[PDB]
């Protein structure tokens, strides 16, 4: 009654409960979606330059983006998407990719509108939809029929997907690479999704914050570069996952003027300006990355290789301890199947109809000194019972952390 | 139809049209609500320190605030308000005071709710209310019955104010010191407002971004320090107006847990984190200001004195050219009565039923080389006809700017 109905349901945040049980133990922390090593030197230094240069950089910049940043966004992303991107009509800088999503949802989703969300989903898609009056409509990526799995075998059933569309579908949220699965959507998969979007005339909010974290030669493709798609896609990105600087909380949306003009209204009636100096640091960091595009020494080349190594490392470590990893083609994350521990150990300390993975993650934190995130926080509530056997690890870590993890894992092994 | 109804009306932004007519002339810019000199050294250096210190500061901080910043906010503001402020239950760091307002409005205002807005009002109060489904209800500060006016003579008629309250009033937006008037609400005025708020059980969103810019010995008082008021006030502030660093876009809301828990839901479903390093810079800048509280050398002492000088300077300059200044007790701004020019010059190039002040500001920009902001952008549309004779100047400026202004003003004088 004091508060607005838009807040009904969405008030519960799984984060906080867990990342507070973590702090009351000696743990190797692998549930955190951020690096624990520094950003690359050229980007820190870019921040350093923007806070020590033209003093007017301490003041307000332009409402829809710091112009050097919208310039490099238009240019680099225009080239990657193969699109004529106008910085002033097609680019909006936002408070991280999170603020970008929020802006998008507030612009487009209204009482009645359905938003197709593909599980496992970054958890905020659902509450943001709900705050906007929409009705989430879920579809599940289903794993295919070795022993170690693969993210790319998680299938988007074409018939099941097509069935989700009604005349009330406003938007489909596509997240690639996917958090927490690490699926990198194929071209065929993208075409599938594009196909229905054109057909039913539906916007595709597409969260590509992990664009650059792709492994094993898999290729990040943007649904917006697909024929006819720009006119109906919003493409979100994040400086933080791009330059390993998550506390910079800069992101952007690219998309066509007839959509973006709504995003801009929300922006101008919510935050109005983004901080100036972060924008400057990000503009200079993209400049440095475009200069060196494809090159052995570009961050978008070395970083994925390094993190591919960390991934490979984690996969091996968790495997030999009973966990069944799903090799990701991208993102910061891999998930592991715990179905074996569920048989081995079915009753665990945990509240009433708490899904297994949640009860398991608590167990592990206490006894074995390791943080993961239960995957069920990324399923609609009705699907948590069926999808309660996965947990989510972050391998974007310092080597000292992989070391400490192995220490934890060997102490475990002796059981 | 593609976009959400919450965007109806609110899409028009007076800013942009004007600050683009400005850039196509040689102008002294006085419509900008930000300094054009640097922030104080200790605050720039605080930024410099947070972007070159513990590298983990490049990563995510806590959702509701960087803890060193919520610590100093609780402590300093607790002391100023005379209130026990818990950082975790009573403080939320937001994307500037703008993001704070937005958070507040999204938390509390719902279809039906009325929000009492006092004119002249910072323009966003109205559209934010509207996006939230609310119904702005207006009241006007009316100037009293010398020749030069005074902001403190603009009166909040007690009977007129009381009449605005219905059973549908959710919130009253109090802005003190006031943008664009520079009114510093008296204690009696505050008690008036408090009185009705307690009586009708209404929240008082109170925008105190100008807290420290008070002149002539006038005292900034917070409605929240008034008896019984904390339980029903939200107090917003901004690092940018506090430390002359508007592009830092850090702000906060203080208020009681039973209200703030809603602000937090909006926050966690909108931005989730604020950038880390700005927070660090602001925490250290408050630390430096509290250390030196009241002291000759504290920024909260010298800065108001300096800006009081700039104010005094502008008042004299604009006076002798026909403009009738209203001396502000606070804020960055003074407004001047142009009623004389309206008689002197009634027909001006400007669209159809454009209020006079808007047409006047355009005229001045072209011919006389000076930027102001028409005050009518801060009145409800039905009241613009009656309140079309004021324009708004920003005196928070470098001396080189006051110089150039005088140059413009003397070239003018020869007419
Ligand atoms: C981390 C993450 C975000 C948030 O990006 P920020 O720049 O931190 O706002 C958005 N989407 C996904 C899928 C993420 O993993
Ligand atoms: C400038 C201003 C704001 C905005 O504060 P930011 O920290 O820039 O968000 C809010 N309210 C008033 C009355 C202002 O003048
Ligand atoms: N996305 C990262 C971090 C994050 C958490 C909550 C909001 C935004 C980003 C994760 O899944 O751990
Ligand atoms: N508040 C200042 C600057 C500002 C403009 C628009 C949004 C937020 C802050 C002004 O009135 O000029």
């Amino acid at each position: 009654q004091l508060q607005a109905r838009r807040l009904d349901g969405i008030d519960y945040n799984p984060w906080v409960e867990f990342v507070k049980l973590a702090s009351e133990h000696d743990v190797v922390n692998l549930g955190q979606g951020f690096p624990d090593f520094p950003p690359p030197d050229f980007a820190v230094e870019a921040f350093q330059h923007a806070v020590s240069g033209d003093f007017m950089l301490n003041q307000y910049t332009k409402t829809f983006g710091y112009p050097p940043l919208t310039k490099i966004l238009a240019s680099f992303f225009g080239e990657l998407l193969g699109q004529e991107i106008d910085p002033l009509r097609n680019v909006l800088v936002t408070v991280g990719g999170y603020g970008a999503l929020f802006t998008a949802f507030q612009a487009l989703v209204d009482e009645g509108d359905e938003v197709i969300i593909i599980e496992p989903f970054f958890d905020c898609y659902e509450p943001m939809t709900m705050m906007a009056g929409g009705r989430p409509v879920f579809v599940s990526l289903k794993p295919g029929p070795g022993e170690l799995g693969s993210s790319s075998n998680w299938q988007l059933d074409p018939m099941e997907l097509a069935g989700k569309f009604t005349s009330r579908t406003k938007a489909l949220v596509l997240n690639t690479p996917n958090n927490p699965l690490g699926k990198v959507f194929s071209r065929e998969e993208l075409e599938l999704v594009a196909s229905l979007c054109q057909q039913h005339d539906v916007v595709c909010i597409t969260d590509e914050v992990y664009q650059w974290m792709v492994y094993d030669g898999h290729q990040h493709i943007s649904i917006a570069s697909l024929p006819g798609m720009w006119e109906r896609t919003l493409t979100i990105g994040s400086a933080g996952k791009t330059f390993s600087a998550t506390g910079w909380k800069v992101g952007w949306v690219l998309g066509p003027d007839h959509i973006m003009k709504h995003l801009r209204t929300v922006h101008q009636n919510s935050v109005f300006h983004c901080p100036t100096q972060s924008q400057a640091a990000v503009a200079e960091s993209f400049e440095r990355e475009q200069l060196l595009f494809r090159q052995p020494s570009s961050y978008f080349v070395q970083f994925p290789q390094a993190m591919q190594r960390c991934r490979d490392h984690m996969i091996r470590s968790l495997q030999s301890v009973g966990l069944k990893p799903l090799i990701p083609q991208g993102s910061y994350f891999l998930i592991t199947d715990i179905s074996d521990f569920k048989r081995k150990m079915p009753d665990l300390p945990g509240a009433v109809d708490e899904p297994y993975d949640r009860r398991f993650v608590k167990w592990m934190i206490k006894n074995k000194g390791l943080v993961a995130i239960p995957v069920s926080i990324f399923y609609s509530v009705p699907h948590q019972k069926h999808f309660d056997h996965y947990i989510r690890f972050c391998f974007v870590k310092d080597e000292a952390t992989l070391q400490a993890m192995d220490e934890k894992l060997r102490k475990w092994k002796v059981e």
